C-alpha cells in the first residue's frame, strides 16, 4: 500500500543493474542559476506510478560535476530525480557545499520546468555528496532536519562532532584513503551521529579517495538501498541494509539496524 513505492520487488540482481527499470531523460541547468552552479537533472520518464522524490548530488574540492556523472543515470534508472550540481567555485568549502546543495533542491522545487517540476514529489529530498561535498552533505542535514536522507561519500571536514543530525545518514568510507581518511574523518564523523537515528557506516576494502568517482557496483546497490528506504519509505529495501551486509567488497560495516 506504500504510496512511495515504485518499480518491481527488488532482487540482489536489480539493485546491483547499472540500468534500473525506469527509463531516463535529462535537463542541462545552466551555471548563471543563483545559488550554485548548475548541472545536469536526470529524471524517470514514466509517470504511470507517480511523482518521484529527489537528490542532490555534490563533487568534491577542485572537482566537478564530471565526477560525480555516473550516479545520474544508474540512480535515476531506479526511479528517482537526480541533480549532479557544480559548485559556484571548485573551491568551495563543505559548508558552502551545503548550502548549495540545498539552493539545487530548491531550484527543482521552486523553478524547474514542466518536464521535471511535475515529476517531482517536493516533500522528499535527499543529498548526496563526495569528499568535501560529503561534508556538505553532513552540513546541509544540520541546515535542514526536514531532508530524507543523506549520503557522505569519503567525506571530509574539519568538525568531526555531528551529534544534532536527525536526518538517515549512510557513510561510505575508503580503508586506504589519504585524503580523508577514515580514522579521522568517516569513522568519527559516524560515531558522533545520535544513536537513535538510522544510519550506516560502509568501509570498502583496498579502496582510495577516487573510489566513488568510478563506476562501483557496490556503492551502487546500497546507495540505491537507502535512497529507497528512506526517500521513499520502502521497506521492501529493508533486506538489503539490514542485517549489515556482507559483499567482499566490504571490510567493515556498521549500522543502527534494525530499520
Ligand atoms: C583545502 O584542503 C585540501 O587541500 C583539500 C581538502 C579536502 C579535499 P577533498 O574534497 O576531500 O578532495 C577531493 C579532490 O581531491 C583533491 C585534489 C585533487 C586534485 C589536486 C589536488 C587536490 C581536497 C583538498
Ligand atoms: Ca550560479
Ligand atoms: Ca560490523
Ligand atoms: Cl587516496
Amino acid at each position: 500500500p506504500n504510496p512511495y513505492e515504485r518499480g518491481p520487488d527488488p532482487t540482489e540482481d536489480s539493485i546491483e543493474a547499472i540500468r534500473g527499470p525506469f527509463s531516463v531523460a535529462t535537463e542541462r541547468v545552466s551555471s548563471f542559476a543563483s545559488g550554485f552552479g548548475g548541472g545536469t537533472i536526470y529524471y524517470p520518464r514514466e509517470t504511470d506510478e507517480g511523482t518521484f522524490g529527489a537528490v542532490a548530488v555534490a563533487p568534491g574540492f577542485t572537482a566537478s560535476q564530471g565526477s560525480m556523472s555516473w550516479y545520474g543515470e544508474r540512480v535515476a534508472s531506479h526511479g528517482f530525480i537526480v541533480f549532479t550540481i557544480d559548485t559556484n567555485t571548485r573551491l568551495d568549502a563543505p559548508g558552502q557545499r551545503g548550502r548549495q546543495l540545498l539552493a539545487a533542491l530548491d531550484y527543482l522545487v521552486e523553478r524547474s520546468d514542466r518536464k521535471v517540476r511535475e515529476r517531482l514529489d517536493p516533500n522528499r529530498l535527499a543529498v548526496m555528496g563526495h569528499a568535501m561535498g560529503g561534508g556538505g552533505s553532513l552540513e546541509a542535514t544540520v541546515m535542514r532536519p526536514s531532508l530524507k536522507a543523506s549520503i557522505p561519500l569519503t567525506p571530509w571536514h574539519l568538525d568531526k562532532t555531528w551529534g544534532q543530525v536527525q536526518v538517515p545518514t549512510f557513510i561510505i568510507g575508503a580503508e586506504l584513503d589519504t585524503i580523508a581518511p577514515v580514522s579521522t574523518h568517516a569513522k568519527p564523523f559516524y560515531e558522533s551521529l545520535p544513536s537513535s537515528l538510522p544510519k550506516a557506516y560502509m568501509e570498502l576494502c583496498g579502496a582510495t579517495h577516487f573510489a566513488p568517482n568510478i563506476p562501483n557496483t557496490t556503492i551502487a546497490k546500497y546507495v540505491i538501498s537507502w535512497l529507497k528506504r528512506f526517500v521513499d519509505e520502502d521497506t521492501r529495501y529493508s533486506q538489503f541494509l539490514c542485517p549489515n551486509p556482507t559483499d567482499r567488497a566490504i571490510c567493515e560495516y556498521r549500522s543502527t539496524c534494525p530499520y
